[PDB]
C-alpha cells in the first residue's frame, strides 16, 4: 500500500455509467466534496495485480492533457478513482447534440490539446496503441484529455496491424485517422469498406479523400500522418505547434461555412 491508497467509506457510488467484461464504471463522490469516476473489478474475473497495473501507469504519466488518477483501493472489492470528465467520451460528444454546432476552430483546438498530451507521451517514450475519438475524454470548456477505456484495424498503422511494430509513429498514424473523425463529426473512417478491404487497399496505396469543406492544408497534414515509412511521419511536437498556430500561420484566410 502507498500514499494513493484510501478507505472505501470515503467513497460514495451514485450513478452507473456502463458495464464491461471485468467490472463497472460508476460516477460518484469522494469525501462528500468531489465529482469522481470509479472503475470496478468483478471479483475473480482477473488477477488483482493486473487490474492495478492500469494504476501503475496512471501514476508514472501525469500531465494536464492526460487523465489524472486520484486514488486506489487495493483490498477486494477493488477500485480505481480518477477525475470526472463531464461531457464524457469525445466520440459520443461529436455525434450528439453539440455536433452540428462545432466548427473548424473548435475542432482544431480539440485536436491541438490531444496532440499536446500525445506530445508528452512522446517525451516519456510511452506508446499508446489505441488512440482515437473513443478514447478521448471531454470536460468543461472543451478540455480534451487522452484516456483509455480498455480489432481497431481502421485506426491502426499497417506495420502494427500486420507485424506488431507498435510505436509512437504508429500512434501518429491513428492521430491522422482521429482528424477525419473530428472533421466528419464522429463518422467511421473508410465508409462502405469491410475490415479486409482496408488492409488490402491501404497497402496498395489508398488513402482517405479530403472530407467536404475541409481545407486542403488540413487533409495534407493527414497524409503526412499516413506516410508508408514510419520514420517519414511527423512528431507529435510538430503537430501540436502546427495546430496551435493554424489560423495565423497556415489558413488566415479561413471562411466559416455550413458545417465547418
Ligand atoms: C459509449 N457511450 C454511449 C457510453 C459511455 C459511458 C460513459 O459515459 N462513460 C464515462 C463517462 C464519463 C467519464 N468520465 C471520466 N472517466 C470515465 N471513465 C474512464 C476514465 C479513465 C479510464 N481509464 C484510462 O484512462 N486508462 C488509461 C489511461 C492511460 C494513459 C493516460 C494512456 C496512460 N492508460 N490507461 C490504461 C492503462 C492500462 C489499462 C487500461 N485499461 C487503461 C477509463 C474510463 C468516464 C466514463
Amino acid at each position: 500500500k502507498d500514499a494513493w491508497e484510501i478507505p472505501r467509506e470515503s467513497l460514495r457510488l451514485e450513478v452507473k455509467l456502463g458495464q464491461g467484461c471485468f467490472g463497472e464504471v460508476w460516477m460518484g463522490t469522494w469525501n462528500g466534496t468531489t465529482r469522481v469516476a470509479i472503475k470496478t473489478l468483478k471479483p475473480g474475473t482477473m488477477s488483482p495485480e493486473a487490474f492495478l497495473q492500469e494504476a501503475q501507469v496512471m501514476k508514472k504519466l501525469r500531465h494536464e492533457k492526460l487523465v489524472q488518477l486520484y486514488a486506489v483501493v487495493s483490498e477486494e472489492p477493488i477500485y480505481i478513482v480518477t477525475e470526472y470528465m463531464s461531457k464524457g467520451c469525445l466520440l459520443d460528444f461529436l455525434k450528439g447534440e453539440m455536433g452540428k454546432y462545432l466548427r473548424l476552430p473548435q475542432l482544431v483546438d480539440m485536436a491541438a490539446q490531444i496532440a499536446s498530451g500525445m506530445a508528452y507521451v512522446e517525451r516519456m517514450n510511452y506508446v499508446h496503441r489505441d488512440l482515437r475519438a473513443a478514447n478521448i475524454l471531454v470536460g468543461e470548456n472543451l478540455v480534451c484529455k487522452v484516456a483509455d477505456f480498455g480489432f481497431p484495424i481502421k485506426w491502426t498503422a499497417p506495420e502494427a496491424a500486420l507485424y506488431g511494430r507498435f510505436t509512437i509513429k504508429s500512434d501518429v498514424w491513428s492521430f491522422g485517422i482521429l482528424l477525419t473523425e473530428l472533421t466528419t463529426k464522429g463518422r467511421v473512417p473508410y465508409p462502405g469498406m469491410v475490415n479486409r478491404e482496408v488492409l488490402d487497399q491501404v497497402e496498395r496505396g489508398y488513402r482517405m479523400p479530403c472530407p467536404p469543406e475541409c481545407p486542403e492544408s488540413l487533409h495534407d497534414l493527414m497524409c503526412q500522418c499516413w506516410r508508408k515509412d514510419p520514420e517519414e511521419r511527423p512528431t507529435f511536437e510538430y503537430l501540436q505547434a502546427f495546430l496551435e498556430d493554424y489560423f495565423t500561420s497556415t489558413e488566415p484566410q479561413y471562411q466559416p461555412g455550413e458545417n465547418l
